[PDB]
């Protein structure tokens, strides 16, 4: 619809450098592997892995999106 494009437009041109912005002090985090180093967010039961707790990723994946959300 062409209301759907007016918005597209406008959020696609002005969202996106505001997205970038609050979203850059994160691509130092995520770059830094020294802390991450290796982590699987799955909570899948058919596709879970028996070498990672499922408690661990559960948690670890919550902590991190509570980041995203508050900003």
């Amino acid at each position: 619809s062409l209301a759907s494009k007016i918005m597209t437009f406008c959020f696609k041109v002005y969202g996106a450098t505001y997205l970038q912005k609050l979203l850059d002090p994160l691509l130092r985090i995520v770059i830094t592997s020294s802390d991450w180093q290796h982590v699987s967010f799955e909570v899948d039961p058919t596709r879970l892995e028996p070498s990672e707790s499922l408690e661990e990723n559960q948690r670890n994946l919550l902590q991190m999106t509570e980041k995203f959300f508050h900003a």
